[PDB]
């Protein structure tokens, strides 16, 4: 008797780590859990195709921002019973509890698996040589720009590369992170990705404060703090650039702390200079508030599964205290189950404590039926904003026109695919 | 106790597991554990160059054929003339494959051929039949190719699973090395080239009249609405996933997709999908100056800082030899690099693969130059910006020329470095 699970690359050896996580469940129940790893860039295509075709795994990993969109298609088995078995609404942060369902829905369609939120990694060696105080650089937008300017002027060279470091690396194309990396600047300026306007969600990417935030962020590339090359790269490539010692600063989740402690052979970067000179700081406060992206992933059961009782036992296992701590140790993500955040393993990790204590500023998108389509279009149009910088064509007016077109396309996507 | 570390790219549906099965017989004969690390193609250049500059990495790495010169020129690869001699020397290989064993003009081979691949068009047999397109006409010539795309665009055919129309052609517009490899046959078919020898040096020819004429024809297919806007922000993996999901009638790929079509989703294929039961292959059409396709593959290279060179060379002889050659080509859907391994029935009896074997007559490679990794990164970056001109409605002959002038200045720095 057999289960199929789809996962995304959450750990350095994703399939191997997942098989080690579930080995105790397989021995307790005498069942094989098969796992298939889907890269984040293809995960939306494969999960939507399973949903429309009626053919797929028993369980899939679902990014928190996609839970509503797949739930709206009527293909997910309700999992209120599993959530109750794990201690109900009180066993979770309210933010995590909202990701268990499409907004407004009666029944939970996803079990919280892990949480993640964004902050700035920085080269402790690079900022000290530039004379940049991290606490000041990451406190405000003025501090953040002032720090990048000192990093740009610095004569510091990576000991291994013997070359200067880009002050800031950020992916300009492909990745969902093109949206998640823009969102804190939009939010900090008092903007948002979407707003409710008389019963209906619509794009707010072209609101005055959304344009102010987005323009500040884009203007960092325009000022030469982000290298032109970075504007054509995706998250994986920017990550690799940081590990290789080529960027002083970059935004990521808590998984990089875990990657920093594991050799290249096992998918980490423990051998690199960047791993030995690693700091973390939260997103700076904008003029209207202080925000970072908060998300993570849940687990969802397809209602066409031929193994629903067994699949629910797997959900209860993976969502429960033991598996929560073990998978968070293997991945460097945060447990989704509130109680596991206290575990000593997490408490005593200095860089991880910075992530945990930055949760205070965590914000996520509303859980809407349109949302996978919104992320695809957002990533495409923000990709074109980064192009305006690459081309030396970034003005207030060209960004406004571009986000008007993004907003028209997003409004379509909130209505239908 | 004896250990080897090997870096590979994702050549097969379950890359690490397939490689471990490939090397099991070697591990049992020699009492050695081979550890494999899988590097996505998008980060492979950064990781391999960082291993080269730092002097820390694996014993063996997979190297794309087009990178063998570039890593060799960094002084970091072990000569492997002894291994190539043991596998039968120059006569055991196609001349095009033998040129990928070394930096142009080098006395010593620095890589062992592992597998070969070349590009052709997959097409939906059902979509072309419904549109009234004769594949022999569509894939004969540039005019026939555009005429076929026009019928596909007009067709009222809908995918049985998606219930939606198919884009006539999908092609990746960003990130992937394939952005270059996909443009090369149009450049070559117009009588252009990526580089040329002038003043006793290699330089960009991407801004020659014929190179611009082939690139312009290619980009004009998106301008004419035969390629969806969405595709122009996607990488290879996402375009492949779109084809498997039933969203594209035509796309350019290698022979590995034949293998993926025969394996369920759970094992990394698409056997469940309509496209898998409606799969045709046709060669690149002849351009005005003749018929060309991209011919590449991957070789295996030994870092000259390896602590295990005798044992690593025994693994190279194994992986390069007749048994392992057929086995890995069966598991990946590539072609063996060793000419003699082409006789196996897995290749000779495969009717879609016959189309690739026949396309090898028109196969063309890039010169094995110092600096080629830089050329590909810069080509992909600038060709990414050419696809952006289409997305922005700014594609003109003079805008393409100005952009390829910028590409050519950047490329010439990389070839001189
Ligand atoms: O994401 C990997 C892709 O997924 C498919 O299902 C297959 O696994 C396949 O490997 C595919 O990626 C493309 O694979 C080809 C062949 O390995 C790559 O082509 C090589 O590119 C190198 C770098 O430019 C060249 O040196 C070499 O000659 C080519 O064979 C291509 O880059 C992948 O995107
Ligand atoms: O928007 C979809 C989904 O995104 C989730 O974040 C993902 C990012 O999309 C992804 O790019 C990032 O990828 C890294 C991976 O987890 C690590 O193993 C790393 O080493 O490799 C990848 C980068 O190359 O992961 C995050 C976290 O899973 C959001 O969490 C989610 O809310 C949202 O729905
Ligand atoms: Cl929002
Ligand atoms: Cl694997
Ligand atoms: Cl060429
Ligand atoms: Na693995
Ligand atoms: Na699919």
């Amino acid at each position: 008797k057999t289960l199929e699970v789809w996962i995304m690359p959450n750990s350095p050896q994703p399939a191997e780590d997942f098989k080690a996580l579930v080995a105790p469940f397989e021995k307790a129940h005498g069942v094989e859990v098969k796992v298939t790893v889907l890269d984040w860039g293809v995960a939306w295509t494969k999960i939507t195709t399973a949903a429309t075709s009626g053919v797929g795994p028993d369980l899939t990993q679902l990014g928190t921002t996609w839970v509503g969109a797949i739930s709206a298609m009527g293909v997910l088995e309700p999992v209120d019973d599993v959530l109750e078995a794990l201690g109900g609404e009180k066993a979770y942060l309210p933010a995590v509890w909202r990701t268990t369902r499409l907004e407004g829905a009666r029944q939970a369609t996803a079990v919280p698996w892990f949480s993640e939120l964004r902050a700035f990694y920085y080269r402790t060696d690079a900022l000290k040589a530039a004379g940049v105080n991290p606490a000041e650089m990451f406190a405000s937008w003025q501090g953040f720009e002032a720090g990048l300017a000192r990093l740009k002027a610095s004569s510091f060279r990576d000991p291994e590369t013997k070359a200067p470091l880009a002050p800031l690396c950020t992916p300009g194309k492909n990745s969902w992170d093109v949206l998640h990396n823009a969102a804190p600047w939009i939010w900090g300026a008092g903007g948002e990705i979407v707003r409710q306007a008389g019963g209906r969600w619509q794009s707010a990417l072209n609101s005055p404060e959304s344009l102010e935030g987005l323009y500040f962020f884009l203007s960092l590339a325009q000022k030469g703090y982000v290298p032109a090359e970075s504007l054509e790269k995706n998250t994986a490539q920017i990550e690799a650039d940081f590990q290789a010692g080529k960027c002083a600063v970059f935004a990521s989740g808590p998984w990089m702390i875990q990657r920093a402690q594991v050799p290249e052979a096992k998918g980490g970067f423990a051998e690199r200079t960047a791993a030995k000179n690693l700091g973390v700081a939260p997103y700076p406060a904008g003029p209207k508030g202080r925000y970072t992206f908060f998300g993570g992933s849940n687990l969802a059961l397809f209602n066409f599964s031929k193994n629903k009782p067994l699949a629910k036992e797997l959900l209860k296992y993976l969502g429960g205290p033991e598996a929560q701590v073990r998978y968070a140790q293997m991945t460097g993500m945060l447990p989704a189950l509130r109680s596991a955040w206290s575990d000593p393993s997490f408490q005593q990790n200095p860089l991880l404590r910075t992530f945990i204590q930055a949760a205070q500023f965590g914000r996520t998108y509303p859980s809407l039926a349109g949302w996978g389509g919104v992320e695809n279009l957002a990533v495409q149009h923000l990709g074109m904003a980064w192009d305006l910088v690459a081309q030396g064509r970034l003005t207030r007016e060209a960004l406004k026109d571009l986000m008007d077109k993004a907003s028209a396309a997003i409004n379509q996507a909130l209505r239908h695919h």
